[PDB]
């Protein structure tokens, strides 16, 4: 039997090319974390409680999301290499814009994940497609979601009185179309 | 025993006309049902999530009136004629604009049905003036529920604020004067 | 951030002819809803309640597999296109015929899919390759339970008594192999 | 206060000759007891336990109805008059032969109520078109039930080992398309 990279026994070999993909995906997962708790203090410094703690809880699943990634590592017997994380953005004009850039982030981690895919099958490595497809079905219902709130935050069209009733509605839980 | 014109045993024969005329109502619920299909949408593509699962429900409703009307047409022991449906409106310009379409469609469906009721009296029909009541009375309800969700709608004149409101109105179930 | 042609926020670009297709396949599930109603209609004309109420379950199961794909459009940011949806086929000459005609709905449906898959693989589109998976994983147990029904019908041989046990099956939800 | 002619307060008169024709159809709902309760026997001395059971309950529901109208004419101030009952029939040739009766007999049923309506409506008595319209619509379902029986029976074909499967239905209380 022989040993993987990360020491522990090896079902079958990875790419070196998908292994530093996959490693510089979870420092994406980690970025959309951080940057979602940046966006959850801009909007408790504002009173949009429900911004609030809708993106307090946004940032605590991209966490959960990068450590799900580095247990495919484990299991896939590949080294973790966890990285410097740069500092969030931290300012915005407004919440609509503050709701295009997080629109914005999950997107391109969907686009991140797409990379990861398409080198799996370049690499013909069906162990990572099959664990990457449920993540992008997740990617499909994030970016509806983020869609949805941007669009209505847009439709508010900077009254203050249609944020605070959307705001409300997220402190609610009411976060998507349903 | 006589047979009727789908094979069963017939009670009494149907005249022509008015089964011409239930096959065609037939097909107003049936356009009825995906043209509130399309509105759910238009309502989904504008994040006005509340709006969009009212007219989610009312599309199978309506498909279930369809329905209903078939099993009468087999209870008469009558055929069927399903029929091509025209692809529906997709565009509007406000939601007040699709509020006044939905309301004219529900009126529109009452016409019809008020029609087949006229060609049964002058049949002397009364198993289909007796099977249509409860089918008006439902249209009663349904046209002042209708009359309500546009008034509302129109008294918000326009203001995103006021239709977030009514919107979530609508998501919480409150669709009528009650 | 990019608007897509729905209006909503675009996560990622689609292909018109991906998205065309996707619209025809949208048609072809609603067909196959008003295909099976004729179905559950042809059943109740000749007292078969069993295989009426079976048909009449597939018909709603179908049409929320077309409102399924719109949501997905929707979630994508593209255009939803309703239709022109053509008459059902309504006279078959046995059970028999009616259940072939069933299966080969059933499987030209997942040839639709397959269609639409192969282009989203063309195109890289891994949100559609995904979103389509368990549809097609569907459309492999609903390809087994239609020649386990088409089977045994033609095992009764055309025997009234066998058509009618199978009948009782039907109505008391005995539909595949288990 | 006028007196009705069975001695009660009178809140409006009621033509004669409409009088006699609702006498008249509670001989016929009488009718059709004593009919089913000769059905009944009649598959009670064939072991068609099911038919049997099916029947002595429609036999009781009959009596139901006419009683159902005896007390219209006690509530509009009207004399009852209890006519002399004719013999059912009592033998048939086969089961379809006595379903083919018993079809007829419903239908029957109608024709007499339908009657009966259309008198009340040459005297403009709406009281008696409000009591009928939830009769006719009972017609309706057991027209059609009646025709599902029949129809049942008619595709067994004469066939015992169908008729034995028929009557366990019957038995089970399966008695209509549901
Ligand atoms: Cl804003
Ligand atoms: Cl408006
Ligand atoms: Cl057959
Ligand atoms: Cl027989
Ligand atoms: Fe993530
Ligand atoms: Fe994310
Ligand atoms: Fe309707
Ligand atoms: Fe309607
Ligand atoms: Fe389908
Ligand atoms: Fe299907
Ligand atoms: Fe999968
Ligand atoms: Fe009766
Ligand atoms: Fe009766
Ligand atoms: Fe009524």
């Amino acid at each position: 039997v022989a040993q993987g990279p990360n020491g522990r026994a090896l079902a079958e070999s990875m790419n070196p090319d998908l292994l530093s993909a996959i490693q510089q995906h979870i420092s994406i997962e980690r970025y959309a974390s951080v940057t979602y708790l940046a966006m959850s203090i801009w909007c408790a410094e504002r009173e949009l409680a429900g911004f609030y703690q809708f993106f307090d809880g946004e940032a605590k699943d991209e966490q959960s999301h990068a450590v799900h990634f580095t247990q495919y590592l484990i299991a896939r017997s590949q080294s973790n290499d966890l990285q410097t994380l740069d500092a969030p953005r931290q300012n915005w004009d407004s919440l609509a814009s503050l709701m295009a850039t997080a629109f914005q982030m999950e997107a391109d981690t969907t686009s991140s994940i797409q990379s990861v895919y398409a080198l799996a099958e370049r690499n013909s490595d069906t162990r990572t497609t099959v664990f990457l497809d449920p993540l992008i079905e997740a990617q499909i219902q994030s970016e509806d979601q983020f869609a949805y709130l941007l669009g209505r935050v847009k439709f508010a069209n900077g009254d203050p009185t249609a944020l605070l009733v959307i705001d409300n509605e997220l402190r609610a839980g009411q976060t998507q179309r349903g």
